[PDB]
RNA sequence: GGACGGGCUGGGAUGACAGAAGUCGCUUGG
RNA sequence: CCAAGCGACUUCUGUCAUCCCAGCCCGUCC
RNA sequence: GGACGGGCUGGGAUGACAGAAGUCGCUUGG
RNA sequence: CCAAGCGACUUCUGUCAUCCCAGCCCGUCC
């Protein structure tokens, strides 16, 4: 004998059964001919009576496969952390037609006849004959190399194709020969079976670590059940101008759920394909649009506030005016900016989680509407700091000026839309969210300048302890929020900040039976009625409670200002009353499209993947978009009331002013 | 013909040269007797006459090895960023005993006879004839399988061990085996050419990336010239309990350095491998002399303040008190901790560069030493936090009292302690650096005491401002630390400053001639000299500037003010001079050693981690820990002289007191 | 008579690593 | 017509590890 | 007479994908 | 003695792509 045996097998056989003396290698050779030409080639090996190998560990079977342009190899039994199957298949990169020679018309019989070879080896280290199953499937060029579009087509639409661990599926697009610029891919599924999107240049390998020190990432691994999104921009195409794409199912649903319980690794998914060619857009009518509507509110501030200014030591307060409050935010926008720009394209699409059934791309972002939506927060916050620095000019008269924390209201306004910019640049688990805690401190500051509005002039130092507040509670929330009793930590920090404003009211304005008791009586009610809700609803996520708490403990107090300016026989005025009305129309609105985030961290990216929530406006806007425009606006309308409330005391005495 | 050629290769044959006709495959089959147990074989494919296929793109031939337990696939030519080259080789997994059978002892011949194949396959998709070249090499069970200990031995040394492109080298560790609860390896090499070490579970492979999602981190690979130093961790030990180490030269020194044109892809290299068992360890003798050196320093403060607390509205300054200046500290700790936790083990060693020549394990923590040296930070700001609060308590008599600014001093400190000991779990190149950032504003809060000690009592908002422009600078030298110009921005932020203080100078005293002209002339001079000097010196470093001028500037106004108290018919006791003489002997030693860094982010990973500077106390102590611990000390000093300077006008009218 | 553990003793076939003798191929420049 | 680096086996000394095993003896359970 | 580009026309060998007919192996539970 | 998922080819309709090519003609450079 020679321990090697050599089998000449035909190309309508798909199933091959033989068996694997011991210590013996069998070689497997298919002629190809020239109708292999970009065949996608799948070889999968099976092992005969598994359960006679239970007690033998590594490798036990060994496969390899190569047409002599690519080639893989097979060991059996893969090992994956939930299960061992004694089954595996893998896909040969297909032959080209100049693997074939020159012309290949005309065979005038002049020339040789050249063909290609498909080789497979097995080999076993056990001392003993094995019996093993071989699969020798091909997928035509009908569907692989598939995308090819017309004259004017931009779109094309595949549909309902099976798929299993031992079917993949595969395409080649080829950027250069049809002219693509910007390329989106989306894969729709009905079943939540585990699947992997895969996504590699043409010159790379999904297999092979090329090199023993490679560390580059060009290949894309996302796991998805209903929805996945691969976005080529132009700089990936210039960098790699042709590309492979592939789906694969996973054996076990431990990547994209928790509790499935499908019970067969081998199962068949549905998969629709849809190929798009994008071009660079200006988006010059929704956001013209979102700038006018943006405009028409700033009215208010015209009549009064410039014609008044119309009508009309700095360093020592430049110098203890709290700058350090501007840190955090700026720190997290440059370690954000920092992880973007470090790095590769391919681990964008999987880093990084959007709503792309509403993300807008501009360049390499990829959701350039959820930036652009927070530039309300930035001009409103603008006009908020240099209206106060020119308003300012007297003391006799009047409720005390609060120029400083003005300013500092519309610096975290800035701030603000700073944070929400930074973070939908890649919306990811971080230590720090930072999407809406600037909010929280600006319902603070407005608590506190009408807190201290008529006793002195409010500083800016109950800013630099709510910011600690703040930026405490969102750590702790974001730490918390994989175990199952951070809502309870939530509700008793809730219920001790509670306590603790109500008795700083007490001790501030005294036990009298009109003021204070009925205040304490409502707050409490309020924020028991919220931790309630957020704690026995689940309705409430757990990135919205702070904000949500934030808002409505601002607005009740702003409220309890108004009732106790009206019950004092005092008279507000109907623009006063105008703005008011305005706010809790904004802050409601804003609150309704906030609700309908529905983002959480502790599921699986495949379930985060699974979102698909359209736009709502233009093909452009969003609930979340509205959120930021609304938010804003409220914020506005909120600043504009608190500083023309107390406009009818203009002329009262400071001493005859009533204090609560 | 069957175009599948088999070929019979003896045990002797190091080198086959063979002609592969076009669509014609090579099977080469070699007999693998007991004797090849544990012994790693090397495979190596070159291509004979690489110039005839230089307009030919992709692979040309394609080489699978195996011999039952494992196999590779080699792929021609490879291409790396740099150069192609037509040759490549890789290591084949050894057989054990247990590929043999039973007893193998005596053989009354009585049951079959059991052998191994290795297994060579060779293609190419070229219709024309290629000559190629295969080298097949082994390493014996001598050198592989070489970790094996006796009694009482906890270190091994390999010594000058050739390596090339063609001859990798490779160990098998066993630490079930070995009882190894914690292990050590350090290569050395003299020559600068750049190799690669490598480290996977003995159940893992270092080419297949086994599995199409994987994403797990297990594989180390560290590229290295001079030096590498691996640490396996118990927790590491308990997960995989055996590993394989590999040593892989690089074709191209692109990864190690810029400028070194070794001119010939296959060079050889010299190694000497150390290889040490270790114990858990509690360095009690060193952390006990370091706690006793730092404790005697405090005796100064028992005698005076201590005594004087003996012998004797507050909300209102508690929410007033910048508490945002603790904020960039915590939130960088935090980012670094999330960092450190979610990193894998095999990641901890590539990521982070420490002094392996002087760093001392405890757990999981590869430098205990500059972690722990720490603590004379949080001592001494607990004790200027607690020493400030109880000396409190009139206001006609003596100097300001400055209770508020001391505090934020120990604060800083304190976070001074906490930053240093985050910095020191994983040292890389980060957005913000972070190690010695609050040591500067330690010195800009003292320059502010001093400042405004005889005018008012200071305030922390100059700690605001400091703290914004600290981090600013710390960020801005962080982000163009790569180009050839953040010395010129330095210098000229620096003259800005210098010329603002100044400036302030002039207007706060007036322009008399003893007093502000020599203090400008002064400082001017001492800045111009630093700039001058780390300009054109570099022997200066990048991250050691800005804490060399804040503090050399700090010191020059306190010897400023000392003199304009000895020029004022002042009197200074003898204590202020003992203790201001110690601060300076203090922070001329704590410069020395901090000028022993040599910290660079620019330079390559190997020429990071060829730094071989040894412990010079104890085996414990390097140069970075005596910086830390006499800094400490020098911040101390510098803070009992602050305190102590102006107790001669403790009963001079605050009328009569001079103004500087 | 089973036994592979027992040192010892010597032989054997080697295998691979470090330090020392003359033979190929790939590189350039004049 | 020069000088390098690498590669292979003609063969010299430490070595480090394999097994084929040579014998009697101390030797306990068969 | 070279020419592969030219539609048309029909045949051929098919190949692979989606939707419809009865045959193996692996899974359990009673 | 039950019910699933998968796998293979007996064969039915859209299809989608290959080449073997069948002919004359419009046809320009040989
Ligand atoms: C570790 C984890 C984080 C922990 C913190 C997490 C929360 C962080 C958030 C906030 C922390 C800071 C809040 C204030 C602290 C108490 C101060 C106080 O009551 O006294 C002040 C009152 O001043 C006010 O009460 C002003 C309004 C406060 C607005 C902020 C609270 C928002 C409520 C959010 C709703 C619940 C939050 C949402 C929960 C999901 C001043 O006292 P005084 O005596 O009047 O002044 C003395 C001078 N005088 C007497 C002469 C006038
Ligand atoms: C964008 C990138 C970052 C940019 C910034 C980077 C640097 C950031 C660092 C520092 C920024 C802050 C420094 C102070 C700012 C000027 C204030 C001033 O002069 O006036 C103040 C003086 O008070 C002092 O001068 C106190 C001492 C200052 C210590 C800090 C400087 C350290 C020098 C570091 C050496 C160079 C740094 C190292 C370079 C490698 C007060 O003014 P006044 O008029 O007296 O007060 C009015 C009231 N009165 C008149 C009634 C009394
Ligand atoms: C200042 C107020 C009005 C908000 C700022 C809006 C302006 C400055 C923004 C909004 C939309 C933006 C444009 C959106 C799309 C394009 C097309 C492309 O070439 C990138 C830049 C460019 C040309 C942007 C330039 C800046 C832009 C015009
Ligand atoms: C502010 C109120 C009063 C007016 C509203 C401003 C609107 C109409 C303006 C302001 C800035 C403008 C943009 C400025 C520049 C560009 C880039 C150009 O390639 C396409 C149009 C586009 C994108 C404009 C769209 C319209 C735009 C958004
Ligand atoms: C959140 C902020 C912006 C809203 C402030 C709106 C102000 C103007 C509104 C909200 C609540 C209102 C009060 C609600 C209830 C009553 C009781 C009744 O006797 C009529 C007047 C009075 C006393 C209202 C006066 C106007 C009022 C104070
Ligand atoms: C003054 C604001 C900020 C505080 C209260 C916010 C109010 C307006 C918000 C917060 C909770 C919201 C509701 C939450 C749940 C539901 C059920 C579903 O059909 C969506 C809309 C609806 C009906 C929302 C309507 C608007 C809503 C009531
Ligand atoms: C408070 C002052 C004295 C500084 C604090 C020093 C003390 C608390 C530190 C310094 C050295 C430390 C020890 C160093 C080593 C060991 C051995 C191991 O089992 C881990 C913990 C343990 C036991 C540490 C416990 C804490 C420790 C004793
Ligand atoms: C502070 C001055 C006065 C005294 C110096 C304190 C020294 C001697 C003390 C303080 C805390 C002590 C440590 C406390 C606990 C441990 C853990 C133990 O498993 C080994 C000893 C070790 C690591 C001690 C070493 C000595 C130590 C560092
Ligand atoms: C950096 C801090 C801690 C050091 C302060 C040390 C003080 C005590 C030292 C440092 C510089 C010293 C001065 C340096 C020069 C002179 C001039 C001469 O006429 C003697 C006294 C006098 C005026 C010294 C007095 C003491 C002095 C002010
Ligand atoms: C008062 C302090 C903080 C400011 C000046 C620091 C002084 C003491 C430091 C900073 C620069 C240092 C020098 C820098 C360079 C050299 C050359 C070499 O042989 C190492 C030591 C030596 C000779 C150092 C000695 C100490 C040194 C002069
Ligand atoms: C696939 C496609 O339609 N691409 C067209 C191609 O026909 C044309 O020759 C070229 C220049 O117009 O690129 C464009
Ligand atoms: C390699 C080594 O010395 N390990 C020793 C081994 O001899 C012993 O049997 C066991 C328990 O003591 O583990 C230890
Ligand atoms: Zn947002
Ligand atoms: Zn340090």
């Amino acid at each position: 004998n020679s321990s090697v045996l050599v089998f000449e097998i035909s190309s309508k056989m798909k199933m091959i059964e033989k068996k694997l003396e011991a210590n013996t290698v069998h070689v497997l050779r298919l002629e190809l001919d020239q109708s292999f030409i970009l065949d996608l080639t799948k070889v999968a090996a099976e092992i005969v009576d598994s359960s006679k190998y239970s007690k033998e560990d590594g490798v036990i079977l060994e496969v390899t496969v190569s047409n002599g342009r690519d080639s893989f190899l097979l060991k059996l039994p893969t090992v994956y952390p939930n299960l061992k199957l004694y089954t595996d298949g893998k896909l040969l990169n297909p032959l080209v037609e100049q693997d074939f020679g020159a012309h290949r018309k005309r065979h005038r019989i002049g020339d040789p006849h050249f063909h290609q070879n498909l080789i497979v080896t097995v080999q076993s280290r056990l001392n003993a004959d094995i019996d093993y199953r071989l699969h020798v499937t091909h997928l035509d060029r009908a569907q692989y190399d598939f995308l090819k579009f017309k004259t004017g087509q931009t779109t094309k639409t595949l549909s309902n194709q099976k798929l299993t661990f031992v079917k993949p599926i595969g395409f080649f697009l080829n950027c250069s020969e049809q002219n693509i610029s910007q390329f989106h891919v989306t894969l729709y599924s009905e079943d939540d079976i585990c699947a992997n999107l895969i996504t590699v240049p043409a010159n790379e390998s999904i297999y092979d670590r090329s090199v023993i020190s490679d560390k580059t990432h060009n290949r894309r691994v996302l796991s998805f059940t209903k929805r996945a999104d691969i976005f080529f921009t132009e700089t990936e195409i210039s960098m790699f101008k042709s590309f492979r794409i592939f789906v694969f199912i996973a054996p076990d649903d431990s990547g994209c759920s928790t509790n499935t319980s499908r019970k067969s690794f081998n199962e068949k998914k549905k998969i629709s394909f849809e190929f798009k060619k994008l071009e660079n857009q200006s988006y010059a009518v929704p956001t013209a649009l979102m700038m006018i509507f943006l405009t028409t509110p700033c009215l208010l501030f015209l009549p009064i506030v410039i014609n008044i200014i119309k009508n009309s030591s700095l360093h020592g307060q430049m110098l203890q005016y709290p700058v350090a409050i501007i840190l955090p935010v700026l720190m997290h926008t440059a370690i954000e900016f920092h992880k973007w720009t470090t790095s590769t394209m391919a681990n964008r699409d999987e880093m990084c989680f959007h709503n792309h059934a509403c993300a807008r791309p501009l360049g390499e972002l990829r959701a350039w509407n959820n930036i652009i939506t927070n530039i309300g927060y930035t001009l409103y916050g603008a006009i908020f700091i240099v209206l106060s620095i020119c308003r300012r000019g007297s003391h006799v008269f009047g409720t005390y000026e609060c120029t400083l924390l003005d300013v500092t209201i519309g610096v975290f306004m800035v701030l603000q839309s700073i944070a929400s910019a930074t973070y939908h640049i890649c919306p990811s688990d971080v230590a720090f969210q930072f999407d809406t805690p600037c909010i929280q401190v600006i319902c603070g500051l407005l608590m506190v300048r009408q807190w201290f509005v008529r006793h002195e002039s409010p500083s800016p130092a109950y800013t630099n302890i709510l910011l600690v507040g703040v930026v405490s509670l969102n750590f702790l929330i974001s730490a918390f929020s994989k175990t199952s009793y951070v809502r309870f930590i939530i509700a008793v920090i809730h219920v001790i900040v509670v306590g603790s404003i109500c008795l700083a009211k007490e001790r501030s304005l005294g036990s009298e039976k009109l003021k204070t008791r009925f205040f304490i009586m409502a707050f409490s009610m309020g924020n028991f009625a919220a931790i309630v809700m957020y704690l026995t609803l689940s309705a409430f996520h757990l990135n919205q409670i702070a904000t949500y708490c934030f808002i409505i403990n601002c607005i009740m107090y702003l409220m309890y200002y108004g009732c106790m300016k009206v019950l004092h026989s005092e008279r507000i005025t109907s623009k006063a009353k105008l703005c008011g009305a305005l706010s809790l129309l904004a802050w409601a609105v804003a609150g309704f499209f906030f609700f309908q985030d529905d983002t959480d961290w502790t599921r699986s990216a495949a379930a985060s993947r699974a979102l698909n929530k359209p736009c709502l406006l233009l093909g452009f806007f969003g609930s979340h978009d509205l959120w930021h425009i609304f938010g804003a606006l409220a914020g506005l309308f909120t600043f504009i009331f608190v500083s023309f409330v107390d406009d009818d005391l203009i002329n009262t005495r400071k001493t005859s002013i009533n204090i609560f």
